């Protein structure tokens, strides 16, 4: 059984502001930076197998604190980026509710709806899920012979983790909105179970932890 | 929104044995007693509005430690008991897999299936969910005007919390196996957003520790 940990980046300025980030390369705040250190303490004790991070700085800076703690290099992948929010990026909840009222609240309940020029949850999962399959195929150590509980740690963003977790869990798309939003420097854990020798689509994923804090 | 927190009891003098408990009234271990004291510190700071506990001692003992920290009377409800596991109660995984190879692993994947004389996951949800419906209609302070964040704390068991959460989340029954098992002195939090079937529940936290 393979353990997969996903960690949301620490607080940014936009978070405090309720301003849609998407794929804008915003910076960690000081509190956010200290949050990543606290999180690296807890996740570090689990002895990760490897760290893969979003290339956006707020996730990358968070991941690096874990890498320091563990002595592990941080690999980078654009497929771990937050939902692209299109024309909404850089606008706040207040501003969005003015132009197209109800649109934002409708968005959280429909994993297929995308802001104009952005991605839906379904889009983000199509983009990130193969990364997990690659890692399944590339790391025989993972859930394997020697130390089968050492996790793979993805450092990313709230939307991505919800979209990717729902997809790995093979939840119907109608139920993806059931997963509430993760906190800053909080993590989620799925465990991958396969009948010995089986394919990637034959792996059954179970939700171990959703949104634990440090 | 209404915050609903479900807390699993601390370690017992039994879990380590890989022995199905079900509704066996097993006791906390010494760690369990200290874990319940630990959890009450964390959940106590959130100041619950009320505490409802299973009558199984391992949950009841845990709840009382939260109740002491908070000054709350602990309500008791048999509807919060763990899944009754029928002929499996008290047997080890080794014995069950010897009697019925595959049945145990097949069981964790089918929320409708019950060991002979037991309950299914669906059974546990049907008996426990009306307690949630009662509370929503019974406590207007919950998510109310002055202090809308005061949570309701159900102190129960891993099987029940998985089944009840999945039911409140209105997941298809085929998808209930996605919610894995909670650890000793772990908690789960759903929030209720806008009748009672018209309430939409969101998973805020699943299986956080202390």
């Amino acid at each position: 059984a393979r353990r997969l940990v996903m960690l949301r980046h620490g607080q940014t300025d936009y978070n405090v502001g309720s301003r849609m980030q998407g794929q804008l390369d915003t910076e960690l705040s000081e509190l956010g930076r200290t949050q990543a250190v606290a999180a690296a303490e807890v996740l570090g004790k689990r002895q990760p197998l490897l760290i893969v991070s979003s290339d956006l700085r707020r996730a990358y800076d968070t991941a690096v604190k874990l890498g320091e703690r563990t002595g592990l290099v941080v690999r980078v992948d654009t497929r771990l980026r937050e939902t692209h929010l299109g024309d909404w990026q850089g606008l706040t909840h207040a501003q969005i509710d003015a132009d197209a009222p109800g649109a934002r609240l409708a968005w959280r309940e429909d994993a297929t709806w995308a802001p104009h020029g952005g991605e839906s949850r379904v889009d983000v999962a199509a983009r990130s899920r193969p990364l997990v399959a690659e890692l399944v195929a590339s790391e025989p150590e993972w859930g394997g012979a020697d130390e089968p509980d050492r996790p793979v740690v993805l450092v990313a963003h709230g939307g991505l983790i919800a979209a990717l977790s729902a997809a790995l869990l093979k939840l119907p798309v109608a139920n993806w909105p059931a997963l509430g939003g993760m906190g800053n420097a909080s993590w989620t854990q799925l465990s991958g179970h396969w009948a010995p020798g089986s394919d990637f689509e034959s792996i059954r994923w179970r939700l171990d932890v959703w949104n634990a804090s440090a």
